[PDB]
C-alpha cells in the first residue's frame, strides 16, 4: 500500500474529481468542454462499489465498477472487459483529500493516471500543491495535469442518483 | 509589491491562470487557450501587448500605462473608463499577480491574473495564487489554469 494505515471506513461517501494527470492522448480530459467528475464509494461486504460519472461527450456517464483488495492495505483492484486496473492510495490526510495511483490494463497499454479526489469544492490549494509535486515525482509534466472545470452538470447527475 | 523596478520584468510573460467573477464565460467558449503579455518602455510609459482567446479567437491588445501613485500601481487610460493594475505579490524572477480592476463604461470587473516566465513548474507561484485570490474574496470556483494551447503565444511570439 502506499499509505500502509488506511481504513477504507474513513473514506466512503462522495468526492469530486479534482484533477487528475495522464500522456500523451488528446483531449482525453473531456471532448470539447469539461464537466467536473465524482465518486461515490460504497461498501457491499469485501466489495468496495464505486459509481462515478465522468462526460463521455455527449453524456454525463455514469459509471459503477466492484474492486476488491489488491495485497497490500490501500490497494485495490478492478477488473473491466478491458483488463485490470490496479489502483492505489498514494497519499491522503484521510479528513479532506485522497491521491489516487491507477495502472490500467487496457488494451495491451499500460498507462498510469494519477487522480486527486477531495470531500469539497473549496481550500484544495494545499492538495493541489500536493499533488503537483507527487504528479513531478512520478514522471508527470505540468502538461498532464488537467484541472477540472467547476461544471457540476454530471456531479449533479452522480448526487441525485446516489440521494434516491 | 514594495520596491518594485520595472526593468526586471521586461518582456515576455505566459499567463498562466486568472481569476475572475466576471464573464461571459471565462477565456475560451471550449479549450482555452493560454495568453501572453509582452512589457515594453516606450517614451516614459509601459507599453503592454497581451493576447488571450476570446471565444473563438485570440484577440492582440496593445496598451500604454502610466505609472499611478506608489512603486507598482499603473493606470491605463481608455476611452474614458480606466483599468487600474496593480503588481500584487512577485519574486522578482519568475512570477508576478497582478489586480485589475477596470470600468469598462458602466461595468467594474476585478481580475486577478498570475503571470510567469516560464511554462513549466508554476506549482509554489499557482499555491499563492491561490491564498492570495482566496484573501481577495475569490472562491476556488472563481480560478481557471488555462490551458496549454500555445496558438495564441506563438501569435505574440512573431511579432503582434
Amino acid at each position: 500500500a502506499v499509505v500502509k494505515d488506511f481504513d477504507i471506513s474513513k473514506f466512503l461517501g462522495f468526492w469530486y474529481e479534482i484533477a487528475f494527470a495522464s500522456k500523451m492522448g488528446t483531449p482525453g480530459l473531456a471532448h470539447k468542454e469539461e464537466k467536473m467528475g465524482a465518486m461515490v464509494v460504497e461498501l457491499k461486504e469485501n466489495l468496495l462499489a464505486l459509481t462515478t460519472t465522468y462526460y463521455s461527450e455527449d453524456h454525463c456517464v455514469l459509471e459503477k465498477v466492484t474492486a476488491t483488495e489488491g495485497d497490500g492495505p490501500a490497494k485495490f483492484q478492478v477488473t473491466r472487459l478491458s483488463g485490470k486496473k490496479e489502483v492505489v492510495v498514494e497519499a491522503t490526510d484521510y479528513l479532506t483529500y485522497a491521491i489516487i495511483d491507477i495502472t490500467s490494463l487496457v488494451a495491451g497499454a499500460v498507462h498510469r493516471t494519477m487522480k486527486l479526489y477531495s470531500r469539497s469544492l473549496d481550500d484544495n490549494g494545499e492538495a493541489l500543491y500536493n499533488f503537483r509535486k507527487i504528479t513531478s515525482d512520478h514522471g508527470f509534466s505540468e502538461t498532464d495535469l488537467y484541472i477540472l472545470k467547476h461544471d457540476l452538470t454530471c456531479v449533479k447527475v452522480l448526487q441525485s442518483a446516489a440521494e434516491s
